[PDB]
């Protein structure tokens, strides 16, 4: 009888940091993000199937069927990460012997959301395959093992915040060395504080973000070609994340704002198309009703925007965010990180 | 100094039994509801003043202000709960004598949603005041104030399962009884069930219903004026809560969706309006995209709806809901009833 088994993991709200995790600047400078998980999912199931056969179901209902054979799959452009997967977990854990499944995945937000969906779906699949084989992978080796696959088997440029939230859950602020080297730190905020936090947010979704790879490109420039003024932007978003760290434990919500404010002006300045006019006419509205600050969850360009807004003019907020182009939520955050159960066997 | 108290509570799906907890039909031959708290909330906000002055604030943002009088506040039909709150409280635990302070509310959703946010809103302003005072009343307690607050003070009509749902918290199977008593069961779900429960439901916010109260008359006066057809369809949503809370408990997702649908049907032939034209034509597109049952959330008319999809199935039906009016959500649970914090004295 065939085995099924599922697993999620939850999607983040990038706080403060972001644009500090890529590859030239947390290499060269280290980085800082602070990121928080939030109650939306990215979801993988795995069939063992009956036929001698392999086959991959994406988020967008893409699908591939191969044949069952001894050699690692072609990395030809379609499902590339969940093949990549599907290869090592044959390779490393089953001594090369294919294995016949169906591997798909699901999202509750699309790609270009800036909730961290590409990166949380590569450990979403790897944590399918850690309860299918009983795999003793810690969270660091997850993470890991989904920052190698992503980025180097199929060679996507990106940060390297997005794995550590998939799989660790909660609010983290991480470090980001040179040499591959990242520190977590679980951050035990209060309770009031948390309570406090989600009266205080509000989210407004704009639409598909097309900026993301531009936005890493043109930061990842800023370090090798020497851009001093953008450098120094990113030195202010590195700044800042800590600052709304320490705000978060010490349950400082002046400081807190104070910094997001700062950490948008220096993020919007690393990159050109991290806002934009029509992003900048969103915020703008939300300030006139009475936010005190927001960002752009991700990279920038689009996707998820956060607001802070003192709890007397979150009615008014939500109000006014209804006359624009966009969907307006709640924000409630999750403590767990990606788990696992079984459907048969 | 000032005191700054906040509250929340979270709202409420209906899974199943709604209608069998109307005043006839419970009191005659006893209700069955099965619901569970959603990650949305009501909130409620105690300011104490430096002035001699009562000040109330709605979620719809209307706005009351009266002088520090030592008589009961009129309930002259603007922000009747506000201030039968306030009345209940000064009176019996201050010795009626007035307290300076501002009583402010708002929501995650709008009334007519069907999330029980009219009753949830009561709560969460109970709440408040309980940790304002330093109240010792258990949950039972603040089930029956709310209730009697909202039903008897205030006259309006209603239901019995939203003020359990906001004050418990979790997934409960309720029964109600005459001579208002009522039996709230905790249901102790598995971490798998809550977990492919969670996979499997899909929210669709149709826009505000205006047939609450229409269909609740309808639905009390089926059993006063013995409609045989429609007390039957009644006798029909009691069993199937029933069938559903025991499917839950055993993980046995087929008799979930099996009692869904003949819960469905019984919910629409007890009361005329409950469903329309344009919520059945929502309600044969999912099932169309694959979508294996649904309903509306609360009374009916319009609000929220649930829809139970297999895995395989999900985006599709998102993709689907997409071309009709109205906004689609991930469902997620909350375990938590309701909370109050402090962020001045
Ligand atoms: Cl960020
Ligand atoms: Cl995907
Ligand atoms: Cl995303
Ligand atoms: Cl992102
Ligand atoms: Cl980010
Ligand atoms: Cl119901
Ligand atoms: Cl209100
Ligand atoms: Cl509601
Ligand atoms: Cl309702
Ligand atoms: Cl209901």
């Amino acid at each position: 009888n065939p085995t099924i088994i599922r697993a999620r993991a939850p999607l983040r709200l990038g706080l403060a940091g972001g644009g500090t995790d890529v590859a030239p600047y947390a290499d060269t400078f280290g980085g800082y993000v602070l990121n928080a998980t939030i109650d939306r999912y990215a979801y993988a199931v795995i069939k063992t199937l009956t036929i001698p056969a392999v086959r991959f179901v994406s988020t967008d209902q893409q699908v591939e069927k191969h044949q069952l054979i001894s050699e690692p799959l072609e990395l030809n452009g379609t499902l590339n990460l969940h093949k990549a997967v599907y290869n090592h977990m044959i390779r490393n854990y089953n001594h090369g012997k294919p294995i016949a499944l169906e591997l798909s995945t699901f999202c509750d937000a699309p790609a270009g959301s800036g909730l961290g969906s590409s990166s949380t779906l590569v450990v979403v699949m790897i944590k399918a395959f850690v309860e299918l084989l009983n795999l003793p992978l810690d969270d660091y080796a997850i993470a890991q093992l989904a920052y190698r696959i992503e980025r180097v088997d199929c060679g996507l440029a990106g940060g390297r915040q997005d794995q550590y939230s998939a799989t660790f859950g909660g609010f983290n602020f991480m470090e980001f060395y040179a040499a591959a080297r990242t520190i977590v730190n679980p951050l035990r905020i209060k309770n009031w504080v948390l309570c406090e936090l989600e009266a205080s947010l509000v989210l407004f979704y704009t639409g598909v973000s097309r900026e993301s790879a531009k936005i890493i490109q043109d930061q990842s420039d800023n370090v090798v070609s020497h851009k001093t003024a953008a450098i120094e932007a990113m030195h202010g978003i590195k700044r800042e994340a800590l600052v709304m760290k320490e705000a978060l434990l010490k349950g400082d919500f002046k400081a807190f704002v104070a910094s997001m404010r700062l950490g948008w002006d220096n993020k919007k300045n690393s990159a050109r198309t991290v806002s934009n006019a029509h992003i900048d006419e969103i915020y703008d509205a939300a300030i006139r009703a009475g936010a005190q600050a927001g960002k752009v969850s991700g990279a920038g360009g689009g996707g998820f925007m956060l607001f802070f807004v003192p709890t007397e003019k979150r009615m008014d907020l939500i109000r006014t965010l209804g006359e624009y182009d966009g969907q307006v939520s709640n924000c409630h955050f999750t403590k767990n990180g990606t788990q696992a159960w079984r459907i048969a066997n």
